[PDB]
């Protein structure tokens, strides 16, 4: 029982932290893979069937659902990194004066989320999410008061399933 | 992997900032493009379609909805910049003990934002959104014990689409 | 594109104040008129009719509603600044083991709200509201703890059309 | 138009506090009315009538309601202050094992509060409340880790009418 | 009128404080009453009937019911102080693989609650609940991060009535 | 009645503290019991039955349920510490685009949590779980603008019944 | 360009001083201008607003607040001069076991202080100061260590608005 | 305009000391009143209510406070100086291992400090206050470095009014 | 390398000296100019904005705000160096018991301040500022304790830019 | 009245002075009782509740708490006089890799301070703390540039009471 | 053991001096090297990450940070020195009516530093500053009173890193 | 009682200085231990818990923190006494356009401080500290008008424990 024992419980004798990750998205390019600020990875969620058997309940495993996946990036001057959201979510359901569509094959792409170590070349651990479309894109908030805060917004995108 | 990296993400190795933008109506008028402090860019909503093919869930793209258009502006003594929102919304509902209306063609106007780059003259993005009229004008705060405030108001428009 | 560019946008080069009004009530009196410390403008509240039209929503123009009318008064000694509204509330609805009533005609006035510009002696808008009577008048809050702050109240006065 | 002017809107020159008041019950007696710590006046609540006729709404008078009477008073060491309540309340509901009630004509008392002015001895303002009886006594609240305060707890008085 | 005139009001000229009370439980034992932190003292809970005659309403008194009683206290290091908690309220209800009820007679228990004078050894009010079985026992919060707080939880116990 | 009679109240003369526990999980291993940070001790839940005779309410005992269990851990580098509990979660629901489940007596596990006296080296209380499965594993936090954070994540528990 | 231009620039060639004032009130008496020691003039205190137009801030006239007036006087033997500043704020907000108010015209004084030319009969400036009352008097330090110093105190008070 | 008018504006053509007082408390004794070093008198505080009318702030006098009494004594070699202290603040609050309180009535005293003027058997000007008991007693300074000093402390003692 | 080597990296081979500057405003008049005593230039602040990617911070330049102008004149004995800046203050804000107000185009000025050469007749540099009008004016400080000082005072003036 | 009178108010005529103390531990030993150089009286901290009865605020007394005890001693060559502190505070909370606790009867100990008179083997006031455990112990301050000081160090103690 | 033994710790037997270094920027100019007075190194800023495990803390490495640069320079007559300060900072943030922004490559420069041996010609250490574009420039203080003083500002430099 | 029986009280009649101490860190060199001309000796922090039974608190152990170990060097012309801290520091966080870390068991360090007795060859206490890397460092301080200084700079190095 010691304080350096917390140490020799991991791997490396050292903390993974919240910053030091990198996601890429494929269909966006290797350019996107910079921009995006701060994201969460999607939890497993699982419901729960409570049955009542004589006065007391025993609990079964339910159903899988999947929780969105919320990631909030960053802006350029020339809205490139939020057009090619709306590009690639009116894929999808369309937008503007004429209605177009998009089957599931052609919307629908793939995203790898990496954290690295402390070493900031080492990839310790990737994460695919299969199966994305962003739900709702924007609500971008630009003021004159605001003054020295950067020019951001948040996507949430839709998933299947993450392995 | 360097500091320095994500300037080259960007063009122009610079980022845009939640200010340097600047809207006008045309309806409006030239003056009101100095008046408009505050606002939003719309998102783009799509809802999502969960649907159960054994005890499972996979996702396809729903319907497009527009969320509303959030504007605050400023206001000057002679409350032109706040009747300007009543008659353009009166012509829509109409106000007083006689009633009235208006055709969807003559109430229903366009307006462009943009933002300016860093150098103020650069346009680097337009962005317009058609077919509004405003949903709710006013709620104006009015108060002997504020003192150094300014006098504000926030409206929302109703939008058809936006490019 | 200039910082004094602004002050060109409003006429004498000045902004509005949320301070620098004065509301008088006709029916209340000209003494009432120096008692309002603090109000709001009442809204042009516009519902909105989304209409489905193959798989996409086109708005028109709902129906005209009214908000609701907030004020908040000081309160000398005498109570005269409250019980004259409560005086006016009991030609409406009546108060006490007594009952009675008032025709809309005879509880429902009218009242003209006016800010003032930086001249304090200048008046450089009128507002008229039509059909008032006090929803609610009261909730005067008393207490031994609050010491150095001045007895108000706030009270909601319903009204048909402002123009 | 002048500073100096307010004073002359009120009698006296003065301006009514939210201390400086003392409310007594008659049924309670001459030692509570100086147990009261806080409280509130109650309002006057009318409910609104909106109407339709063609496209728009006109409002007319609707009914009258009470809200209740919320007072919170100070406690002593044998907490008659607070006893006084539960046997006032004791007639209406009744409370122990036993079961037993009371006659509307029993429990339902009369109490009257007033403001002073800034002299103390004078008496501004008397207002008068009808038909009272206690909705809930209690809450009380005390623990060994507040230290400094004192032993303070809140009623609620139904009302028939205030005049 | 004078400001020594609220000492008069009292007996002893002194005011009770939300510390300087201690609560025991027959059932528990004489160390549990040391171990009590903190409490509240049930309210009087009476519901009301408002009543329609002729465009008003009179109020006549409801029907009595009781707020749950919340206690929280201390936890030593062997945890009896809550165990005996749980034992207690596995009579009512059983915990376990096995399954087990109580008769009424055998869980419900009851409680003394008393206040005491500026003297530490007076008694001066004591406060009498009946019928007490504990509705939920625990949420203990422990953790890593809290380093200088003390360990204890908070108990709801439910009663029939407290005289 | 003294101040140290507080402590004869006690065994040891000491105060239970909300750090200096432990918990482990065989399924788990030896080294997940150094990564648990935090979490909380399961609540006894039982619910209450009002039951009117004539005008009043007595209570007995209802049912009993149990509360989720919520415990938030660290993470290393390699995510094992994660991965684990989706391994684990896995069993029960499955992940993937394959489908597959697991039988209830493979995926239910026990734990047992205990708490140190103030010397770490003595175990003074174990606290045992039965029947334990993941409700919902991740929302997992990670940002480049959180910097001197650790790298954490909450996850949930069901569980039949606690010793 | 000379050392002798600042006497043009001038009237009379000479300096105003720090001392060679004289500061009486109408309601102390004729006597206590001869005891005022010390003191400071009022200050104009006007906040600014700064307001945002497109990344930049132009500054508007605020409003006016006044300063507190500080006077620092000296003591005879019989405390007059204090009690005489006693009497006057026991006029505002009274003393004692018994307690008293005073209306605003009663208890609100006006103030003259002069400053003299270096020719000390020649009055060269006069300042007015409306609608005064002390707003603490005291600190009075006395102790057996101070020799050689004089007995003085400073008083604060609070004014409407000095011409 | 002399320099001998100040001493015209005097009584006896003399100034008050801060030395040639003396203090006396009736409840620590005769010899108490040669052993109080340094002090304070009480200063009157009345704190300020600005109220907004149109733009500017008029003021009216708000409640009165009272600021703690700061006294400094020396100390014998028996320290019966400082223990009059500690049994009279243990009337109050109670020191040790037991527990005790005091009525109001018992420990709040009163005390007469008076200065005299330069024929020092004549006592000028008495000042009496009122309801006295000490906020804290003690900080005492003892060190070997500290060599030609006088042991010496100060107390703080809290008042209801001073006339 | 030479002590004589820093002459040569200034013109003329001398130093600029913090006297031997003189600072004239065109609408206070040209015998200001000899009364204005001690100043500071108005410094250049831009915030900064620091920006996370990936565990780093780089810099970029945020927005640029203005420091207040502080400037300290002396006083002759007729007060019209003070007056001057209490009439230039009054057309902003206004003083006294009427109530006034001026527009940005009326009160706001520009100033010139110049430093000399070591020849006091060159002006090597003239340094414009341009929206001027004093935030506050005055804190006089006069007393008969300080005998050998001049009369002076500090006002701050707020500017949108300096060139 | 006279000069002499003040001897006449202390026994033996004499004053007691800041050094001529001495401090023993019993846990310490007969050693360090020559080793504390300077420390202070810990004072009697009783804090005041203000109580609002109408505009005014009569003061009743408190809640006891505890001021630190602040002693700082000299340091010889071995560091004894350092580690036995060390060694003191080590049985409470444990220093080091491994980690241990103590019982509070084991490491909260007790301590007497008594001051001599002027005669150094009379002992004429003995002041007992009990319940001591030191808070901090250390910031020694070392450093090559102090030449002729002394090696010294503060150390503060916690403690229930003292009589 | 020696006192010569510190001469042999350090190459050459020599201190280093806190004058006798050079200050360069390729952006000013080489005359800006001798214009430079004082200055400071930046340091090198890491916060730490206190972690709880078990009663304890262990420390790991947390996030680097960069405090900002300060510089101290001369002014010539022509303020040349300061001048083109505000040319290199309005590249950035722009000053002026005119509104202006610039790429961070165009304003962000970099800076060397170097300090010197005894021997004034030979350069012993170079360190090298990123990124560099100053914070803010000026606060000048310039007075008629400081009259031997020469006239010298700071300015605040931001950087990215510096090795 | 003597005054030579503080020498009895000390080993060999000494007292220890705040000199003729040396402290070598085993990463540095043995070069190093020349160069460190100040520093402190870490306290041992332990926090205190205060827990209120009835109206009073007893004290128990809360949980030791660790203070920050303050380090102050010289320095020689080459920069190596720095460069040698910033290496060391570059380990656990990195420095410059590249980003890299380092496990806690690379960089964190251990370092022994010993004192000496006034025979200068004499080790009387050696003091270890383990697990040591620097907080920060730097914050040099070099100027052309500090004339007869030395170079010096401080840095601060976090500690997990110290013997």
């Amino acid at each position: 029982m010691f304080v350096d024992d917390v140490t020799r419980a991991f791997e490396s004798g050292d903390f993974a932290r919240p910053n030091l990750f990198q996601v890429e998205i494929s269909y966006l390019g290797q350019n996107f893979t910079f921009q995006c600020k701060a994201t969460a990875l999607p939890a497993g969620i699982v419901e729960k069937i409570p049955v009542g058997f004589m006065n007391r309940k025993i609990n079964v495993a339910g159903d899988r659902t999947f929780d969105d996946w919320t990631v909030t990036v960053m802006n350029d001057e020339a809205h490139d990194a939020r057009q090619k959201f709306v590009d690639w979510q009116s894929i999808a359901a369309g937008q503007g004066n004429e209605i177009t569509g998009g089957k599931p094959a052609e919307y629908k792409k793939s995203a790898i989320v990496r954290q690295y170590a402390r070493d900031a070349k080492t990839v310790t651990k990737e994460i695919e999410i299969k199966g994305l479309w962003p739900t709702n894109v924007g609500e971008l908030q630009l003021d004159w008061d605001s003054n020295n805060e950067i020019q951001t917004f948040e996507v949430t995108l839709a998933l299947d399933y993450w392995e």
